[PDB]
């Protein structure tokens, strides 16, 4: 068949390349993002494979629409920079891959986790400073001696328990919706719980309106003093402010952030301004005991390699029976 | 009974008071390290306990002969800058702590490697620079994917071992005295297979004058390429000259190095001059694929706690049953 690729990233082109040459498919792929002049590249193709934050509008599936081309897949989880309703009407068919790779964003919080334990970052800063014997004057932690509370139980978050798990740490985890039966790696606790005994938190919960702020004042105050935050999740979950209140105060041993809070405002602001004009940033950024990432917990070869696979195997999927496991309708 | 305790550091203190208050014995402790002149304080007490990497000097057991104080336990596990010959002399009997904790230097051995999987330097160096786009472009690698060669399977070795295993990654070892039996966790492999098939290299072994430089030049080269090397266990143990070539050349990807090749000279220098005086440290310390770390492995509070407790608990058994499990001999 014939299959067009948008928002093609630089480590994602060994790939599309190899996919072709494995399935004998014909591949083009593009690093533009597929918007109402560039699906005008899609004449005459069978199907569309992007991964891309702008907007899916209405006019895209209109030109698809008029081209014949009944399937779109993309290469990454969230499809809420998407036109469903101009996409059902044109009657357009998607698929997403939700599970590229849990272990790398699991192996992520361990990353984080394990900085943050050792004090690497206050390590770091020491030596760059030529200060060798400071270096060596902040005691750090076991994770198997400690408590490491998870929260959300789906895909992600059991790839980090069956981790934190294997260092003998204990973990207790919170979901609103538990799993069914047998666990013997963790104990559900109440949320209340979780905040009061873990001297981990790790998120792995969904970025849904109702869990904004589920990380704010009142949480940060039934914490243990020393504890460490971990965030590979979604911008909303934390209170950055009250987050910095509490690592200024002591409250917080540290924090490793992988989706800041606003990550999206302050890239628009760097395109526009060359800066991201955010004094919130600034001062975590100049903590060590703070570990922050340009939402890079999913990049790694596997994940990537995955993305790519996966999707066009959805791709292949509908072109060929017609359905697929990861149809996405609502 | 009646102890005196040396070269206490500021993370013993509370261990020490804690200990006293536990057994009901009588604890003294100091800052300074025990010679000649030190060791007077010890008149009257029924053990010494240390921790020093400075000379115990024939004159320090001849003191403790004629104090009648019959043995010294320290808190550490070398014994080569003690005259033993000189402590035999005297009949005094030493005894150290030979595994305060081999999961804090485990877990620091699978920090560095997860900060380097990730390019956690490289991600940190760029978002420090204000480029948060270029912070985004190290593609990292899961380790549950990778293949891990374990060089010596001791007591650290084996924790290492277990760890790794627990990511799901493929563990194999090399020890010129393999375990007797089963070990379902690792294959033992010839030290040539180990540095070709290993993505991540990690040394346990002692630091014995046959071991020097061990990871050479050869071994470089039978390495693949884009190889990680960790090093928690002993300074002699890479040519640090053919490393730094290595990484240079791009045939190694990363190293984590707790033990620097001159961190003893450097030390002496450090305190001389103000200064290292080290371009090649210096030259380390400025590749951000490169993690250096000053001797920190065992630095850990559970590690710490242990030192303590561990070591006085021998002086205690010296004391009253006359034997301890870890008295040294040679
Ligand atoms: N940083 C990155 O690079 C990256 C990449 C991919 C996915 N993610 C995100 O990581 C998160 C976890 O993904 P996943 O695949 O495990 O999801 P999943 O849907 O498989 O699991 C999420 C779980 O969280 C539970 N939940 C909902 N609200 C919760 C709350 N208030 N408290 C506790 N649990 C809650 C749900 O019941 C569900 O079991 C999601 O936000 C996903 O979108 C981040
Ligand atoms: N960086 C730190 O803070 C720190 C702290 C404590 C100990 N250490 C060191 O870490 C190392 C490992 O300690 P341990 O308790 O596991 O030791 P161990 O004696 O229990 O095990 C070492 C093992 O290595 C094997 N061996 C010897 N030479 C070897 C070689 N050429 N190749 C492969 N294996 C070899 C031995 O047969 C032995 O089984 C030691 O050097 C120890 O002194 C470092
Ligand atoms: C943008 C993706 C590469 C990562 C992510 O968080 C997602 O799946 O939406
Ligand atoms: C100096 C000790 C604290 C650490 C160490 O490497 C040792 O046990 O000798």
């Amino acid at each position: 068949m014939k299959i067009i690729a948008y928002g093609a990233r630089v480590d994602e082109i060994q790939y599309f390349k190899q996919w072709a040459k494995d399935t004998g498919n014909t591949l083009e792929y593009h690093t533009e993002f597929l918007d109402e002049n560039t699906v005008e590249w899609a004449k005459g193709f069978d199907g569309i494979n992007s991964l891309q934050t702008t907007p899916y509008a209405a006019g895209v599936f209109e030109k698809m629409h008029a081209y014949g081309i009944k399937f779109l897949t993309i290469r990454n989880v969230g499809t809420d920079n998407i036109d469903m309703t101009a996409m059902k009407q044109y009657g357009i068919r998607l698929s997403n891959v939700p599970a590229y790779s849990p272990a790398a964003i699991a192996e992520f919080a361990l990353t984080d986790t394990l900085y943050l334990l050792r004090n690497m970052g206050k390590v770091q800063a020491q030596l760059q400073a030529g200060d060798y014997e400071k270096a060596g004057t902040f005691i750090g932690k076991e994770l198997g001696q400690q408590t490491v509370g998870v929260m959300g139980t789906g895909h992600i978050g059991q790839v980090a328990i069956k981790l934190f798990k294997g260092f003998g740490a204990k973990v207790i985890a919170y979901d609103p919706y538990p799993m069914k039966g047998d666990h013997p790696d963790f104990d559900y606790v109440s949320l209340e719980d979780l905040f009061k005994q873990s001297d981990v938190i790790d998120l792995h919960v969904p970025g849904i309106e109702q869990n904004t702020h589920i990380i704010n004042e009142a949480a940060f105050n039934l914490m243990k003093p020393g504890a460490i935050v971990i965030n590979t999740a979604r911008p909303n979950l934390i209170d950055t402010q009250a987050m910095l209140s509490n690592l200024k105060s002591g409250k917080l041993a540290g924090v490793g952030i992988d989706t800041y809070e606003y990550e999206t405002e302050d890239l628009l602001n760097l395109a526009k301004h060359g800066s991201f004009k955010d004094p919130l940033w600034d001062e975590l950024l100049g903590m060590p005991n703070v570990v922050l990432s340009p939402h890079i917990a999913y990049y790694t070869e596997t994940a990537v390699h995955n993305m790519v696979y996966f999707s066009l195997q959805h791709l292949v999927d509908f072109l060929t029976k017609g359905e697929t496991s990861t149809e996405v309708t609502g």
